[PDB]
Parts: C-alpha cells; sequence; structure tokens
C-alpha cells in the first residue's frame, strides 16, 4: 500500500534540539502537521516545508483535550490514506506525554499503512543536563501528576522522582489564558505525607529561547502553599524530587554476584564522585583519592591497548555511510536491493564492496577500521 | 575567567539522531574529547573539527572502568585549566548512565570555569520509539540491572520497567571481546520471583545503522533460563518489563478532584482490544466540517531577518556567547528589523521576542499529555 506517517519531534529548546534525521524527514514530506510552542521554530519549521498545517488551532477554551487529540490523528491519517507520504511534528520527544502519536501509528499499522516514530529530545532529557543527575544513580521514577494521585502510585524515597504536568492538576480542558489550578493542594498535600514539610521540590524549567537560563528554584514541599509561588508554576513546569536517603546493600546478593566472599561486608556508603547537588545535607565527596590518582598516573605511560581498533576507512565509505543517515531517498533506494545500490557507488574497496551488499553490522565495521592480529564485538558501558 | 567544558550526545542511530546544536558546538570546539561506539558516528565527527583524541583507548582489558572513567574526566579537565574551550562527546545522552560527564563537569564548576552539558536522545527515548509505549501511562521505573539488584529497588508491577546493563549484571571491568554474563542468573531469579514465571521480558535493542531493524524480541521470564538465550543479551542489550494489570482509581481522590484510552499496550498480557472510533471520538471528527481558529489563538507572523537571527543565535555558538555578553551592540548591530523587533532583541526578554513574532488579538501552553 502506498503512504506512510513518520512523527518526528523538535526537541525543547529552539531549533538547535531538532535532529538531523527529524529535519530531513520534514523537508522530504508531502505535507507536515506540527504542534509547537515556540514562534522561532514554527517559523523554522515553514522555512523547510512549504505545505504545513498548525495542530494547535484546534485546542480552545473550555474544550476537552481528548477531542483535540482525537481531531489532531485523524487529520494526519486522512492524508496517509490517499496515499501521501505524511510527517507529523511534536514539540520535545514526539511519544513522551503526547497521546495523538501513538494513536496515529496505532491507527496506520492496523489498516496496513507503513509508521514509525522517530524519537527526540524529551523535558526529561533538559532535566537530567541542567542538574547534573543521572538516572542510574540511584534510579527514577517518572509519573503524570494527576494520574500519580488519582491512582496512588508508589513513590520511592531512595531513587528521583520526576512528575510531570504539575500545572493543571485535575484539568482536562484547555484554556489559552492559563490554568486556575486551584486542585494544586492536592498534590502538596500527598508530597507532604510521602517526604514530610521540609523535604526539598525543585521547580524546573528548560530554557527555550537560546539566550535563557533554565529555572532551577529549590523550595521545601511547605513552601508551596504560599499562593505568590504556586502561581508560578505553569504550563512548561516540572518537578524533581531528590530521593530522602541512600538504600542499605543487600548482603546476600552481594554473595550470590560474588562482589565479596563468604564472610567480608562491605564499604558503607562509599560514594561515587559527585553527589547529587539536590539532596538535602549530602555531604561532600573528593575528587582526587589516592586510587583516584593512581589511576591519573598512568596517564603518563600510557598508550593505546594492542586490540584497541583505530578508525581506517575510505572517503566513498564515509560519504555513503553519511548519505544514508541524512538522505531518507538514498536510504529507500538501498533498503529496496542492497546489492545494486552498492555497485553504484565509486571508489569503494573490494572489502568496502563486500559490506556494503551485505549491509551485515559485523562486515562493514571490520571494513572501516583497523584489525590488530587475533569478527568484532559491540562494548559500550560507561555507566 | 577563560576556559570552558561542554558536553554533548550523539543519539543512538549512527549520525542522524545527533542534536543541530551538539553538531556546531563541535565544529566550534578548540579540543573535541569523542567516545562513541559506531564508525559511522566517529568518521562523520572528524570531518568537523581538526583536534579530536579518541577516549576509548583508555579502556582495556581488566581494567576498572573507575580507573578508565577518572582518566577520561582528567584528560579534558586538565586542558580546561589551560583557559582552553573543549567540548566532550558521548554517545547517546552524555548524562544518560555515563560516569566521567558528570566528573569532569563538577571537577570544572568547583574552579571556577564555565560547564554546561547539552541533552541528547537516550536508549530510552529509542525504546519508546520502537516498543510504541508512552511513559505516562501508566507511569515508568528506570533502573541499572546491578543496583536494582544489589540495592533490591522497588517494583511495581502496574507501571512500566526498564533495565540497563542487562549484559554485564556484577562486572566491573572491561573485555574487548565480550562480556562473560555468568551471574545473569541471580536477575532471572528476581523477574520470576517479582512477576512470574509466564510474565513477558522484551528484549530490545536498537537499530544503531539506518538500514538495521530493532530488536524487539518477546520472552518469558522461564526462557531466560536456556543457555542459548541468555548469551544472545550483549553490551547493547536493554530489557523492558510490561506491567501485569491496571490500578484501581483513588475513590477518595476522584471526588476530591472536580474505559482504556486507544490504543492498548500490544505487550502486556491479556489485555483486551479498543475500538479506535468509538461514538465520542466520532462526534469530535464531525466537528471536522466547520472549523476555524480560535479568537485568542495567535498565529505566526514575524519577518525574515527576524527569523533569520533567532535561528542564527541557535545554529553560531560565538552569535551567542557575543549576543550574551553584550545585548545592547549585538541588537543593534543587526539589520533590517523593524523598531519592535530591535527593542525585543535588546531587551532579550522572553515576552517581549514573542509579542514581536506572533499576531495578538484583542486582550505559554502546550499540554499534550
Ligand atoms: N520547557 C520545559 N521545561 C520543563 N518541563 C517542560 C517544559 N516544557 C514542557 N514540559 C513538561 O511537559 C509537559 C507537557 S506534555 C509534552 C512533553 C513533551 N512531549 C516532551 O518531550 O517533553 C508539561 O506539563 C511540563 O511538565
Ligand atoms: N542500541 C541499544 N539498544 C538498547 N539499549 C542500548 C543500546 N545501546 C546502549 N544501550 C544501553 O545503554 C547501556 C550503556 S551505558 C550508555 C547509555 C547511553 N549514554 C544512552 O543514552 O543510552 C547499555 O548497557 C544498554 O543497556
Amino acid at each position: 500500500k502506498a503512504g506512510s506517517l513518520t512523527i518526528v519531534g523538535t526537541g525543547i529548546e529552539s531549533i538547535g534540539q531538532m535532529t538531523l534525521q527529524a529535519l530531513s524527514y520534514i523537508e522530504a514530506a508531502a505535507k507536515v502537521f506540527y504542534c509547537v510552542i515556540d514562534p522561532a521554530t514554527e517559523a523554522f519549521i515553514l522555512t523547510k516545508n512549504k505545505n504545513c498545517v498548525d495542530l494547535y488551532q484546534y485546542y480552545d477554551n473550555g474544550k476537552s483535550r481528548l477531542n483535540t487529540y482525537t481531531q489532531m490523528s485523524e487529520l494526519m491519517v486522512r492524508e496517509v490514506r490517499k496515499g501521501l507520504d505524511v510527517v507529523g511534528v511534536f514539540y520535545g520527544h514526539p511519544g513522551v506525554f503526547v497521546n495523538p502519536s501513538h494513536r496515529a501509528l496505532a491507527i496506520a499499522k492496523s489498516e496496513g499503512y507503513r509508521a514509525r516514530m522517530l524519537p527526540g529530545v524529551s523535558a526529561e532529557d533538559c532535566l537530567f543536563a541542567d542538574l547534573c543527575i543521572d538516572p542510574s544513580n540511584p534510579g527514577c521514577l517518572t509519573y503524570e501528576a494527576s494520574d500519580f494521585l488519582i491512582r496512588d502510585r508508589p513513590v520511592s524515597i531512595h531513587s528521583h522522582l520526576v512528575l510531570f504536568q504539575v500545572g493543571c492538576v485535575g484539568i482536562a480542558d484547555f484554556n489559552f489564558t492559563g490554568f486556575d489550578n486551584n486542585k494544586f493542594g492536592v498534590l502538596v498535600d500527598r508530597l507532604e505525607q510521602e517526604y514530610g514539610a521540609e523535604h526539598p521540590v525543585v521547580h524546573y524549567i528548560a530554557a527555550m529561547m537560546p539566550h535563557q537560563d533554565p529555572v532551577t528554584d529549590k523550595y521545601t514541599v511547605a513552601q508551596l502553599r504560599e499562593p505568590e509561588i504556586a502561581k508560578r508554576v505553569g504550563g512548561v513546569s516540572t518537578f524533581y524530587i531528590p530521593p530522602k536517603a541512600r538504600k542499605a546493600s543487600n548482603l546476600d546478593i552481594i554473595r550470590r554476584l560474588e562482589l565479596l566472599p563468604a564472610g567480608q561486608v562491605p564499604d558503607k556508603k562509599a560514594r561515587i564522585y559527585p553527589a547529587n547537588q539536590w539532596e538535602p545535607d549530602v555531604p561532600e565527596v573528593e575528587p582526587y583519592r589516592p586510587s583516584d590518582q593512581a589511576a591519573i598516573a598512568q596517564l603518563a605511560d600510557h598508550a593505546p591497548p594492542e586490540q584497541y581498533q583505530p578508525l581506517a576507512t575510505s572517503k566513498a565509505m564515509s560519504d555513503v555511510m553519511t548519505k544514508l543517515a541524512l538522505d531518507p531517498k538514498a536510504l529507500a533506494d538501498y533498503k529496496a536491493d542492497h546489492r545494486a545500490f552498492a555497485q553504484s557507488v565509486p571508489d569503494l574497496t573490494p572489502q568496502e564492496r563486500a559490506a556494503l551488499e551485505l549491509g551485515d553490522s559485523w562486515a562493514i565495521r571490520c571494513a572501516m577500521k583497523n584489525m590488530p592480529s587475533s569478527v568484532v564485538g559491540v562494548i559500550g558501558v560507561i555507566g
């Protein structure tokens, strides 16, 4: 069947946080539907495709968001049924707290059209970067604020907590001026029950324009009841709640994992630098210790290991691999006939020519780097 | 004070998943430090800046990663101390399950230099897109697999669970050939204990090359004890465990405040099919017949010169620096803006620039969730 739907994101900050593939698919699209919240990004989109319709006009005062979301999705699928290659655009990540994207893709799939979502940079990604925290340490809980209340979602006082849509608690509608967030007190009551009146809450707004600074204002739970503070929390506000304390290691698991043998007890409180700047009364960890200093001393005599594989490729091969990532029409051709496409690319080496015809990951990477005398695998664990 | 450190990401799929701002900062850098795991992306970066060093060479067989990570961070901050503007590059999101970026920035921050991280597209972002799930519904738990076991982190059977680094449970070092993931069974035991033997677990590997398909294989917890299946789990493997059931509403809270949504989670066990066009949907679709923009709706109405300059600030890191360094001189230096546009750039306030670019009727909200 002719016709496809691809949904892409623009990221949070104006223009700069759009990915290269999102841009290339927008330019190649036959018609574009977008929902963005900054004018420079909107104007930028209109420079890349002449046949765009702004989905934001389907919100309205006192109109259920469900009705808006249903309308948005059908407009996209209508152009798919006419056999056209359609691109939908939502700011941030288009599948993160976005109802209409999943709806439209699922309909297109069930009806038999090609359908794919390309990921983007979400508001939580911005949060990790600007607050300088990692979801790995000590885990991350992510909830919708109203759902968090209505279905009593468990807190974990030892992990990160991220809450979206704190500016429209219990509110199912839209209003152009703003929300009367008069049920905000119900969230605050729950956070006090779970965390205590003096536990920190960080009010986070990622910068939308390139020259702006983010807001990273630290409050207590109790401070959130004061009227002048509550009204600063709006439609682009997210909360970050840091852990209350550190969870103890399970002795039986350390033994089963063989990190310690039969009779040994782990070094409690061994903390990895750096410490969470937001956790209350978290102590200072020293960036340089004897163990750190000895690792640094080896930097003097360090040379590349034997089995380290430096990149060794060609202009033709780099160019074609770049082209596949940035040229959707070239990618479709290669996927149509791996061999035929590879035969038309000039100046590849024989090993390059065989790797491209196969297209397998193992063959091409061996083709593009130098092999130390010893099939080659993939390991990127920096966490 | 002179010297800065900017850390950026490349996303997961080669090249295409890099952000525009990541590219411009790489090109502008005095020195570039990169850590990527695909060859096309490495080659692409090396064309865009001519002073790069590959950090990957500080791993080694049998070497603790903590030693490598301290080395990676020290290499960068030493050049910052010389007063240089340096950018570090890590694949995916440069702050998601990556240790040395925070360390290097924290050292730089302690010594008084400007230090910033630019976000990228993580493997979890790819998971949501390829598995067609939304973190909003019904919430999402994300853990490091070894931490999950050692600290006995709580599960929630009604929310999404995502586990990173399942291919090296309990392994603190590195090897070029591969991990012998022989403690994987302790993790499988925990999953059986929490969800039961027949609950689904989807093994996910996002495509790294643009022509590749993702791995999206659905297995029961019990099949993960077969040898031939366990060896499939490697250094780029992530697990998604879907919810077992739907949690009841709090009857107290619903009234204190003033049936499933299509579509259903395809991966949940024993969850019924939903109708996409219920009658309430069809009435909203009926509203298609005659619709116009609302009265307070603000259509975009800007100029080429204005759109161009705001774009330049997003795509030219030095121009941004010049603007931030001196609002007054830059705004007046730009030709062809109207009187309210140049004044709006001199101000820099969010409200002013927006008024200059949008038609306001006679008189920031983006909730699609
Ligand atoms: N600039 C910003 N800074 C912090 N949070 C933001 C934000 N913009 C939107 N959000 C959050 O996202 C919610 C809207 S739902 C849209 C989210 C978007 N798809 C994304 O990828 O992030 C808001 O209620 C708010 O909680
Ligand atoms: N292609 C892929 N598909 C699924 N998970 C992946 C992946 N590549 C890396 N990962 C996950 O990331 C871990 C490495 S730690 C690096 C994570 C990276 N910074 C990011 O933003 O995603 C791996 O153990 C694996 O769980």
